[PDB]
């Protein structure tokens, strides 16, 4: 999928997680976020289109996806263990990763 | 790219890293491995073609990619710091991740 | 050292990182935080003194140190790469981990 | 505890995990390994006794503990999810980390 659609998937599933009542809902949403974050790896955003594909700037951009991907990984373990509230808290906390990349690269 | 092509990219760049004698070669190779691992996320392996796309078995398959992605992340930091030998050691260590997924799913 | 001494080390060095001008200052501070976080692992916090040493509650308490330790690890790589502002951002993101444990267990 | 006691704890519990029949046995063993790895952070290994406690060499030594600690974290999630075999495999994958540090520093 394109970067924009992967970002919409992240947005939409964050809201699903916030409103969720049970593990299954949170797991399903985190599963979708994991796939969107991994698929976003290949994208070059408009504001870096004039940089070389493996420039320093592109390395720093992609670092944020490593952080996000790691955070989703941990949140899904918590949800898998039935720690629904803790998985929800983890999802709220990773908004900072979203925000940090947007501040620099959106 | 398809799973087989991403796997060839991973395999080829691991060999580049082994033979490398400067940071740039190792960084470039790890960069390519990071992209191939992320792109592999969406693939259904032949052995699980008869399972639902977000079955338990497919969750367990994809878990190995989180591990691999994390290991590539750390190796690139070591290479970025000019610790070329230590980045090469990290690359050797992450073969265990490759091997473990292959044993269960190849 | 006891938990309170390790907490003072964490608190003091977070402030050092905020006010730092160069990578060496940030690296030194993160180094100290890494040691304090690892040493804090063995502590029983006052509010869980009435629980068994390896109770579920104590497992959930120690999970926060895994998160903190991992965040310090990554921040030090950023500082080692000379990315002072990015290491400072990572340090600010650490506070969420600090705050979350305090809310639940202090 | 001293480094040798922490190393014996790691070694003993790896063998417990290998022979284990159920999740509880594996979780208990991984719990003990987590504590030993964190406690090992403060130790100076004999072969670096002539280096300053926060020398470059000591930084490189301690990096291996970040790796080990992270791996134990993940293994315990797998055990917590009831994935006994997969937690056992993760414990076996740990040995690469053990071996790497031993080769350079033991
Ligand atoms: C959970 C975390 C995140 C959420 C919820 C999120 C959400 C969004 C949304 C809703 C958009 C607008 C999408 C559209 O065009 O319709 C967007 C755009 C963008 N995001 Fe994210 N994002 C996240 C994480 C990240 C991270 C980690 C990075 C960089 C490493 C990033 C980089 C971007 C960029 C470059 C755009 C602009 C291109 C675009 O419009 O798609 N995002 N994000
Ligand atoms: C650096 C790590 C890895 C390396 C070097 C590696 C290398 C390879 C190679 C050479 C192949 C042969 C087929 C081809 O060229 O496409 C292959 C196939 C495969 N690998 Fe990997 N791999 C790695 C990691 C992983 C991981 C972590 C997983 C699963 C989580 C995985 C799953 C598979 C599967 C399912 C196949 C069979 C593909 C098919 O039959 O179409 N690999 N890998
Ligand atoms: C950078 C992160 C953190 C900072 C800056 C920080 C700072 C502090 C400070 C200033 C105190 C005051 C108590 C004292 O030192 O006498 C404290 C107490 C405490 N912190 Fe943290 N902390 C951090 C992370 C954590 C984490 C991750 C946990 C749990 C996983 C935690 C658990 C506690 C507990 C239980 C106390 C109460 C100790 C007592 O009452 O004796 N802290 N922390
Ligand atoms: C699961 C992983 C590991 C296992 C099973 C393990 C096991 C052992 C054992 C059985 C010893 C002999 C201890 C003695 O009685 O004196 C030892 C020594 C040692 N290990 Fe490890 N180890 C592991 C990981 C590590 C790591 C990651 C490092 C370094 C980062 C490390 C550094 C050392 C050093 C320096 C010694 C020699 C000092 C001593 O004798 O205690 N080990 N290890
Ligand atoms: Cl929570
Ligand atoms: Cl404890
Ligand atoms: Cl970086
Ligand atoms: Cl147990
Ligand atoms: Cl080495
Ligand atoms: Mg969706
Ligand atoms: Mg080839
Ligand atoms: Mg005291
Ligand atoms: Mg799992
Ligand atoms: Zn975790
Ligand atoms: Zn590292
Ligand atoms: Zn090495
Ligand atoms: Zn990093
Ligand atoms: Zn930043
Ligand atoms: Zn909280
Ligand atoms: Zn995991
Ligand atoms: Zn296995």
């Amino acid at each position: 999928a394109d970067l924009e659609d992967n970002m919409e998937t992240l947005n939409d599933n964050l809201k699903v997680i916030e409103k969720a009542d049970n593990a299954a809902q949170v797991k399903d949403a985190l599963t979708k976020m994991a796939a969107a974050a991994a698929d976003a790896w290949s994208a070059t955003p408009p504001k870096l289109e004039d940089k070389s594909p493996d420039s320093p700037e592109m390395h720093d951009f992609r670092h944020g996806f490593w952080i996000l991907i790691g955070q989703i990984h941990d949140a899904l373990h918590l949800a898998n263990e039935g720690k629904v509230k803790e998985a929800q808290h983890a999802a709220e906390q990773l908004k900072t990763t979203c925000n940090h990349c947007h501040q620099a690269y959106r």
